[PDB]
């Protein structure tokens, strides 16, 4: 079989590639490892920044978002005993975020494809990129056992993580930047509704806490926790009495608890590779880089590179400027690099480190107090929440 | 002798502190452990905030600043090849900065002092500080190698970092808050035409360097050493090579260069110990908190703890109104935590760090180009920079 663009991975990634580049016309086939089931029972992501919205409302995907997507104005943080929101609309120039949650996205985006009739391939077992240098790459694939070969002309890697696509360049042509936390975010999924109608973050001295939402009647909760905790050893029960010890008190007192649908932890890591590309093949999404969840980065940062590797597939198909594509690399690294910095600094105030001295722990209270006093504090947060401008 | 306030320490600190009260008509008797010459030997800091240039102008001493003085309306900083010039007049909402040395500063009180005829006791040796918590304090020092007693009501503590006043607290009543940087200042004081109009901070491979100013034809360099460098290790010609090596080609070819005055190295360090006052005793200057110079913070606290004592010892001794003088701590930490928030940020985006890892250096980089691209992001350095109104 050929095709045009190969897409490894049926996440948001490449879901939302495909989706777009079908649309202009341009053919794609997308190769996924696991089955549509088990790709729908990862819960993660529930903010959405405009850009994203955007690209989705292009993608001719966001009927269930513009009626069920909860659009929020502000933000609020606590800390040192008091709650300060931030006004992300006013302070970043009229923008806001949506809350919608990454699992209703992909399976917005699984309906719009099996509908199109585009090419997808559940259960692509032990996929292979080859001659990514050549003027002719192709991937191999099995599929009942059997090894299938799809020639194209381009592949995007949107695998994620541990991938197969990032893996597949010459080690010595990528240049990693990465930093692991001390800690994970213990997540629970609830069918109650939210303690708040905007995201609450907390420091608290026992640990982060984060008061999340996907609808009116249905929550997402986070706790920092060490390493070493596993899901196990956290009852329902458990993490409500935590999350309760680390929230304002009159917070804590309006919370509607119940039974979870999800529970699992997540370690938070920040990775970077450079260039993002190698030959025929371009990584988008997580099998490029990785941002601890503080700032919401992840699907947004997937979202940006995808609109960029789409429209510079555009010039190369509809206007034959393929040399175009070179700048894939600069221009998505110019917006991961920015998203990475707010990440990283979000994660810095609001959770507690091991072993850290008395002026770190004041200069951490310090940081706070400055950026939620300040107008010109509070909109670099803003501007950087609701997500600087698509390049 | 008797008097109402002891001032410890001639250093800018106590002579402002001093001046103020004796215009307000509070006696108040100076010690000093050097000489007046030995005093003015020393170089220090040359960049005022409007709130410590209005107090100079407040204690009558402004006649020689206002007619040398430099007023500054910007700022530049150099980084992976480019000047970013921060207007922090327009982005601090009309404020800015003046450029008069703090020799020149100690030098006008101490002419103002002499005048006035107010007490100061230079080589006054072995000074002991009694009754911290009683209704009557007194001091004993020697003097010629007899020893006297001072008693007073108060004593302001101005003696800096390795003064005998916050020696006099009962350690455990203080909280001490340290952070030491692998790293100093090697500065090189010149009789040569500044290199700019304005002060160049840069942030280069091989290290910090900045480019300041006393007057047009006196100069004030420094690069960032290794703490194990020794100043008889560095020629005029090596610290001229060095710098230039530092900064942008265009501005390290316009260099004019000569003999220093002056050259040392300075280790850097933040310090602040809470509460700062015992009794009867007020700590005041570098005695309470020291901050790295790359935010040109110390001499600029030391005039606000001063202008906070002043005021309360004045509603004390006017008014009658003794027990505010226990809310003087709270109202200086409060400045002082923001302004080390301040400088500690400015250090460490300024300077080379050893073993950074590659993440934190792209996020080092990635730092200076956000705040420096952003209105926003301008705006937090530029009003802290020309500094935070007082409380
Ligand atoms: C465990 C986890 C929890 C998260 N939680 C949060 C959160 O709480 N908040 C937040 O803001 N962000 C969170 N994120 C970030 C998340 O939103 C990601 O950024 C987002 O899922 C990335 O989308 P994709 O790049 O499409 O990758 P994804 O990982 O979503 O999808 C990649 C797809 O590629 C497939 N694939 C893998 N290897 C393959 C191979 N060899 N061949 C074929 N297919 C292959 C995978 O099966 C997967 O379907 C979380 C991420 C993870 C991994
Ligand atoms: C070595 C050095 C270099 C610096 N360089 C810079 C710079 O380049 N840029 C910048 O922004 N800042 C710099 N600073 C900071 C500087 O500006 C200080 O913040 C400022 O001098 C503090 O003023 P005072 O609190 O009055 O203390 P000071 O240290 O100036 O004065 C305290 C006085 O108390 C006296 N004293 C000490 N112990 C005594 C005792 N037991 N009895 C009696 N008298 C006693 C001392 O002799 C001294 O005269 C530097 C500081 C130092 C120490």
């Amino acid at each position: 079989m050929k095709t045009q663009v190969a897409i490894i991975g049926a996440g948001p990634s490449g879901l939302l590639l495909g989706q777009l580049l079908h649309k202009a016309g341009i053919d794609n086939v997308i190769l996924e490892r696991q089955t549509p089931d088990y790709v729908l029972g990862r819960i993660r992501a529930g903010v959405l920044e405009q850009g994203m919205v955007d690209l989705l409302r292009e993608a001719g995907v966001d009927r269930r978002m513009a009626r069920d997507g909860l659009v929020h104005e502000g933000v609020e943080i606590a800390f040192a005993g008091q709650r300060r929101r931030i006004d992300l609309k006013r302070l970043s120039g009229g923008k806001t975020v949506t809350v919608y949650g990454q699992t209703e996205v992909t399976r917005d985006l699984m309906e719009a494809r099996e509908a199109c009739g585009a090419t997808t391939v559940y259960q692509a077992a032990e996929v292979r990129l080859h001659d990514l240098q050549g003027e002719r790459p192709y991937v191999t694939f099995e599929r009942d056992g059997e090894r299938l070969r799809l020639d194209c002309d381009y592949i995007a890697g949107c695998d994620g993580f541990h991938g197969i696509s990032r893996q597949s360049i010459p080690a010595e042509r990528l240049k990693v930047f990465e930093r692991v936390y001390p800690f994970g975010w213990l997540g629970l999924l609830a069918d109650t509704p939210p303690v708040s109608h905007e995201l609450i973050y907390a420091n608290h001295p026992r640990g982060f806490a984060l008061c999340s939402q996907r609808s009116a009647t249905r929550s997402r909760y986070y706790v920092q926790v060490p390493l070493t905790e596993k899901v196990e050893d956290w009852s329902d029960e458990r993490f409500w009495t935590e999350l309760k010890a680390r929230l304002p008190a009159e917070v804590a007192e309006k919370l509607v608890t119940g039974p979870s649908l999800e529970k699992s932890i997540a370690p938070l890591r920040s990775f970077v590779v450079e260039p993002m590309q190698h030959g025929r093949l371009f990584l988008a999404g997580d099998a490029a880089h990785i941002v601890p969840p503080t700032g919401a980065k992840g699907l947004n940062l997937a979202a940006s590179d995808v609109s960029t590797l789409y429209r510079l597939l555009l010039k190369a198909y509809r206007e034959g400027r393929g040399e175009l594509l070179e700048r894939y690399s600069a221009i998505c690294l110019r917006r991961i690099w920015k998203a990475e910095r707010f990440s990283w600094w979000m994660t810095s105030v609001l959770h507690r480190f091991p072993d850290t001295d008395a002026f770190s722990q004041r200069i951490q209270q310090t940081e706070l107090e400055y950026y939620l006093g300040s107008e010109a504090g509070l909109a670099t947060i803003a501007e950087n929440y609701v997500g600087l401008p698509y390049e």
